[PDB]
């Protein structure tokens, strides 16, 4: 079974940043619904598997990937924060980031430019392909999930879903990315991307 | 050139079913935005047009859709809203909702389900499908407006992204769906169904 | 397991409508191929689902719908076709046809249209809306299968894939089309009519 | 207008890996649709504009996507064959693949895997990244153009609908693949190279 994890700090944080209000419904609501919905699709799809139905698989598949991918977006999403974060990362990781992107404010404009521009929900990605050796940018729809549909291995990710942030910046996008620079922990970053330095 | 549509009442007219807030930033800022994006977009393939160049038409085609679906979508949307609908529809209508659905309750389930169950951002919608000469229910997801990428007519659209709802409901939503029937606009939908009941 | 169904007649007993060769390479070449990846995806599935790899479950979805729809597809087309096929359909089949398309010329015109229409791979349905209780046309891209992503029960099924004509009628699918009628098994089609008007 | 291009070659001078009977119905078939109903798609397309009709551009999408591709990419596919083809590639676009992929060995795998790879009709590419300066494998379905819906510059393509090898060597992709290489025009691709190397 899987299960809600437990948020690496309080609800009001992130504060100023993302509200505590956001941070209660986001993990307390949205998230405890996709677990919930996870393991109930997952044992479905035992039934329909031991039964050799593939018309239950086949029907199955969207349930499992928005719920599952819910669950795994955002419990990579709160590790990837914290009240102690923000500034630029350091070592390997800001050196990889040069090499890619340029320089760390140009990754931060292509990193934005692709989660503001996702039309409708979904999610900014900041991911290593472990095909090509370098980090990579990417934008998934609603909550497909980066390394399950893409191959990429996720560092950091940026919800874009209106419930992220429309309680405190309504419809302003850009407003709430400028914003969430303050609470990245670059050391949760650093360390996934070290876990595929391989 | 495409305008922004006036609204047929004040912004807390539809209160306190959907309140003033949401009502002003949809309609200010939400569809104001798509309009002008949209004669940006037509201006663009007018150039791309001329010129016979296919590929600057292919890479404009999705924020043709979601700008141009964008106006499309929320001009019906305001139209098929009044502070005095609610209740239920009657005449022509009633006698084909009975007849597709069986009964006002059950139509009204099945286009709840219908939104409630878009996964990610989306619309709700009660059309009409000329060539069966029948009432229809279907789900558009993101702007992909009904018309253009499904054929039906579009009766009486529901709109499921969080914007339309999150300030007021939150995570909710059922309880925005089961507050919106309270000022649905029976007599601009019975007006659509004649239009085409041919 | 899944198994490759036998056909049960030989491979030259439509002809002249679609010829052994075709036939032959169908079903020993394409169809075995879906079983066998299916077998193997289902057994890869069998394995993440255990170890609860939510990202293995989502990574194999593609392979499991693409070989999953391919053997049921195929097996359902087998049937649907036969050496003493051809003709109308009689009793309720027949009703159910002219009641919803006009008539079964009318019919004929909607299925040729819906299957030389898809772009690419593809099938073209007659299916049964379960919920609706009437008779519906639909068009699935590549092996999608029609129950599974559709909802709607299948009771006929054209491939339009380039290797079930190609050899025969080369680019000319409306050929193909103008000659499958000679071919389809009403009495089988009938059959799954009756299984779900239940 | 479009119109259909002239082969720069006649179609048995690919022969033996691509037969003359493929190249003819290729081109004078399958690639004319294409144009004719390009054109067609165009028009209208014009018409709709003209008019502000936007629920008209939408419904148009994916005709012209897919002759306006299925014209991009054929036009494309013809200028990178050549009876003198074949062997490796010289200077700067060996350097630039064996930098990105290892190796030119390890390039033709990757492209053949991708190529082999997808289900249903599509194409596979080896593109040009402006953004990030380097070289990239990338499959598009059915007649999706590169440039137009992943941005990347189009420096060779394989076209794996079955029409484009099955009279040859039927459901065998890797054999139509593995034969496609003793004509691919180095020198066309190495010209589209050093145009985007601006
Ligand atoms: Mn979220
Ligand atoms: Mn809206
Ligand atoms: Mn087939
Ligand atoms: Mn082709």
């Amino acid at each position: 079974k899987h299960s809600l994890p437990d948020l690496p700090y309080d609800y009001g944080a992130l504060e100023p940043h993302i509200n505590a209000q956001i941070m209660q419904l986001h993990h307390s609501k949205h998230h405890a619904a996709f677990v919930n919905n996870l393991n109930v699709t997952e044992e479905k799809y035992q039934e329909a598997l031991a039964k050799g139905d593939v018309t239950a698989q086949i029907a199955l598949q969207p349930a499992l990937k928005f719920n599952g991918g819910g669950h795994i977006n955002h419990s990579i999403f709160w590790t990837n924060l914290s009240p102690n974060g923000g500034g630029e990362p350091k070592g390997e990781l800001l050196e990889a980031i040069k090499r890619d992107f340029g320089s760390f404010d140009k990754f931060k404009e292509k990193l934005t430019a692709a989660s503001v521009g996702v039309q409708g929900s979904g999610w900014g990605w900041l991911g290593f392909n472990k095909e090509r050796g370098h980090l990579q940018i990417a934008a998934c729809p609603n909550q497909d999930p980066l390394q399950g549909t893409t191959g990429l291995i996720p560092l950091l990710g940026i919800d874009v879903w209106e419930h992220a942030y429309y309680l405190q910046y309504k419809n302003v996008r850009p407003d709430y990315l400028k914003a969430i620079w303050n609470v990245i922990n670059w050391e949760n970053v650093t360390e996934r991307y070290m876990a595929c330095k391989k």
